[PDB]
């Protein structure tokens, strides 16, 4: 913990080969702020999606609005049925591609995760970096054991990927996060410290 600073440094560097930011308007410090928080992701994982040429696009509007995006307008998110929004109402996206809206980090700015820029990448991790590790025979058992301890039951509880995402989210936002898992869901927290390892 003497040598935060060079871990840091490394994962900016990375970063700084990753993320893409957008014309037009925004919150300049905001996005740096992201791209902060994200430097908290452990080195392996950002170079390994560097290596795969993900970019981690931050926008300055609607997710919906990015043509390469347009394809999700009016579209309803899985598990989002009866809720009357859409994907236009949604502030980021995770998987072969990232996406995350400027201003929508925290929980509730559209979306229920603990920060949208860890929950998103985390998809992209699990898909990109670890074969869809969250479909894993390892990980249905802690899922189904575990999968409901982070709230959320009828969402994180049901869809592997989504526990995941948000688990990985917890272990890496901040200290308190990272005890919450602990405590939480242990086993999962074991999980991903020794992904990491
Ligand atoms: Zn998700």
């Amino acid at each position: 913990s003497h040598m935060d600073s060079t871990t840091i440094q490394q994962n900016k560097d990375t970063l700084s080969q990753i993320v893409v930011f957008p014309t037009g308007n925004y919150d300049k410090n905001e996005a740096n702020a992201m791209v902060n928080r994200l430097a908290n992701i452990d080195g392996k994982y950002l170079n390994a999606l560097k290596q795969n040429n993900l970019k981690i696009k931050l926008l300055s509007g609607k997710l919906t609005d990015e043509k390469e995006y347009a394809y999700l307008k009016g579209v309803v998110p899985k598990g989002w049925e009866g809720t009357g929004k859409t994907w236009d109402d949604v502030p980021g996206l995770g998987g072969s591609t990232v996406a995350l809206r400027i201003g929508f980090s925290n929980k509730g700015k559209g979306h229920d995760a603990i920060n949208l820029e860890l929950h998103e990448t985390a998809h992209a991790i699990d898909h990109i970096v670890l074969n869809d590790i969250s479909k894993s025979a390892q990980f249905k058992q802690i899922f189904a054991k575990e999968g409901r301890s982070l709230g959320n039951v009828n969402y994180l509880g049901v869809y592997p990927e989504e526990f995941f995402a948000e688990s990985f989210a917890y272990y890496y936002l901040n200290q308190d996060t990272n005890s919450k898992l602990k405590s939480a869901c242990p086993q999962t927290y074991s999980f991903l410290q020794n992904l990491a390892k």
